């Protein structure tokens, strides 16, 4: 585990996670840039999350929508009436900067050429609804999952990843019958800590919180927090609320014909009824919603921080290694190249990464870097868990003359440090035995 | 392939593909959103795409910049200006801008100002020195990335085509100033290879070369991939060549570098964004190609493709998306004959999950009634085999015999054809027809 936050922020610039947004011409604070390193990793974590919820599961229906928010989305559900924080200057009187990201369509900036960066992913999934309903022909007992960008307009951004402007999430809509609420609330919680455990995290630095009725927003009957525990303090990673009717309900038509149950806007704008029908009977009603909604650079940072760890080394020097989850790290297999002129070793290594990446357990790199002592330095601080070197006996070029030799590369455990020179053919199975989901 | 543009928008919305995004509210127009079956070939292609440019390459190093950006990045590429023209309609003295823009916290003071990118290259160009620094990379090196981009269109056009949001697959391709109209040709044959591996069709795919006319004043050279769409040709992919101009218009001390493109004076930088040691210890700025795809025009094209109607042997026609395999937003659907036969359904839902885990791409479990239908909804959105479960697949033989026991039917989805195999050999089957 890692103990201070700019440890962090300084690995992450240094080997290529992360970089301040627009950095050579000061920065545009509060919003950052991923780098390869940081590219990798990210993509990593929401593929595994995607998998497992999307395709791991015979309930859920994937989606993407787009940024630009319509006004009346916003209107409807709340935020252009509330999504804002209490503001002054210097002391003049107090009032509330609502803090969404708007942008002017075209032409003018009349108020009717207003438009949204949406400041969450979840409107796209409620207005889609119907549509999704009608297309897939679903039953309840079913969800609508989705990654992508939002925009909160923040007044200071402090700290690093936490307090920023754009970032990405990991939602699920579940859709459930309004009877069946409370249990499907407490299987989304245990399904969610569950996984963030299988990604890495330990459970001594979980916290579930549950919040108090004075901190439940009003549609909320109630709602639990995942909060890790960061070398500057606890941050919320994700959240997995009970919504009831809400959302659903302040976007559909018909308003009072569906026996909504919480308080919404009177809506006379939308042109389509977002409510389930067929109770065994013939009932229309509008389902409750459970949301996990999910933070995709928190967790970046989280698993970051888990791996991060010092280790003191027998000659008196320490190391900083990266101890991320196998399956996760930017890096898998690392063929590098004992010398840099000679071309039949370089021409090796490139067609044996070649044959690595062909097995199909995560990227492999051919690292042609000088010095094979900086290239172990560099891979073990961005976590890549084995290194394969060539040398001149791999080839044939025995100094002695025998070939016993030939085909055979030293692979160095990133964890052990242990080094052990084998035949390429039983390279294969080692990697499949340690590298496999 | 398609006959008309409406025959897909209609089958986009009719299975799930895209919507118009607010469409509740009158839509957004100019603005989608991609259906769970879209959401899954979009990222097939973008997938496809990663794994070939950056993990196959050993030149290649990957990105992803926000969206958000700082007023002068585009100043100093030239955006701001290109807009900055009173054209007097008598309509009023407007800017007819178009880039999308937002003011950061507090004030919409000059200074608070920023853009929401309409490309994603200006991205990969500020951080070049960065990304230099923490890879210690040599030339003949580039940087791929992947993002969202908004153009302020005035008028959106046929769907995907003109629109206000939409993504990028875009490579910089950093390259020493002599070798540089080499690897534009190298580019251009590499990118439209791909496609076709895709799936496209060489006769529906139209290199154009740029006369020296259309080329912008910095661009030594430049070709257009055109697809040959229902409605005419659109350009997919753009290779250009941008000598020394991007990475020359963001960098420190440039009299001193010699800059060839005419660039703006620079009184803001805070790195140089040059190369240096050609075996001796002289700096320069390296000469950029540039190959820029879209990723919606890219799903669109291969639907298009893929779409086709046949006459079938009793009389009617069916549609089917006839996409590459690898790239179909499902790979196998399990169903079970008879909705109500717990044995029936109980069997198939655990055999999903058994070729889920060949890890071949995504198995569905289809429980919608009428066999019927499944196949032609299938067929619909291209997913390459169905399996089918029933009570022979269980052991319930109606004529007594138990050779039928744990073998299932699958059908093709072009040639139509149904056999009957056991399960295991079905894995064989799939590897051989699914893999990459």
């Amino acid at each position: 585990a890692a103990s201070s936050l700019d440890e962090l922020v300084a690995l992450c610039k240094r080997r290529g996670f992360i970089f301040q947004s627009s950095e050579i011409y000061g920065g545009l604070q509060g919003v950052y840039d991923y780098g390869p390193l940081g590219v990798e990793l990210k993509n990593n974590l929401k593929q595994a999350w995607w998998r497992r919820n999307v395709y791991e599961r015979d309930d859920m229906e994937g989606l993407d929508a787009s940024v630009l928010t319509h006004r009346l989305v916003l209107h409807y559900s709340g935020h252009e009436a509330t999504f804002a924080d209490p503001m002054v200057d210097n002391w003049t009187p107090p009032r509330y900067f609502n803090m969404m990201f708007q942008d002017l369509r075209g032409p003018r900036g009349g108020r009717g050429l207003l438009a949204y960066l949406r400041p969450e992913t979840a409107q796209g999934i409620f207005v889609n609804f119907k549509n999704v309903l009608d297309a897939t022909s679903r039953k309840l007992g079913f969800g609508i999952a989705q990654i992508g960008k939002a925009f909160r307009n923040e007044i200071t951004p402090r700290n690093f990843i936490f307090r920023v402007r754009e970032f990405e999430q990991m939602e699920i809509e579940y859709f459930v019958r309004p009877g069946e609420d409370e249990y499907w609330h407490r299987y989304w919680v245990e399904e969610r800590l569950k996984w963030w455990q299988e990604m890495g995290l330990s459970r001594e630095n979980l916290v579930p919180y549950q919040q108090p009725p004075e901190s439940s927003a009003h549609y909320a009957k109630a709602t639990v927090d995942i909060l890790y525990r960061f070398p500057h303090g606890s941050l919320e990673l994700e959240g997995i609320a009970q919504r009831t009717d809400f959302d659903l309900g302040s976007h559909t038509k018909d308003q009072e014909a569906l026996g909504i149950t919480a308080r919404v806007l009177r809506n006379e704008h939308s042109t389509q009824r977002l409510a389930y029908r067929d109770p065994e009977t013939g009932k229309w009603f509008v389902p409750y919603v459970i949301e996990p909604s999910a933070g995709v650079d928190r967790g970046v940072l989280a698993l970051l921080a888990e791996a991060f760890t010092r280790e003191e080394l027998p000659n008196g020097e320490e190391r900083i290694v990266l101890k991320l989850k196998p399956q996760l790290a930017p890096i898998k297999v690392a063929v590098i190249p004992l010398v840099k002129n000679r071309p039949e070793i370089t021409e090796y290594a490139k067609r044996l990464k070649a044959r690595l990446l062909a097995l199909g357990l995560g990227r492999v790199l051919y690292e042609d870097t000088g010095n094979i002592g900086k290239a172990y330095r560099r891979h073990d601080e961005v976590g890549t868990p084995f290194a394969v070197t060539v040398d001149y006996d791999t080839i044939g070029q025995s100094k002695d003359g025998t070939t016993r030799l030939k085909d055979t590369v030293t692979v160095r455990d990133r964890d052990t440090m242990e080094q052990i020179r084998l035949h390429v053919d039983e390279l294969e199975g080692f990697l499949r035995e340690r590298l496999r989901w």
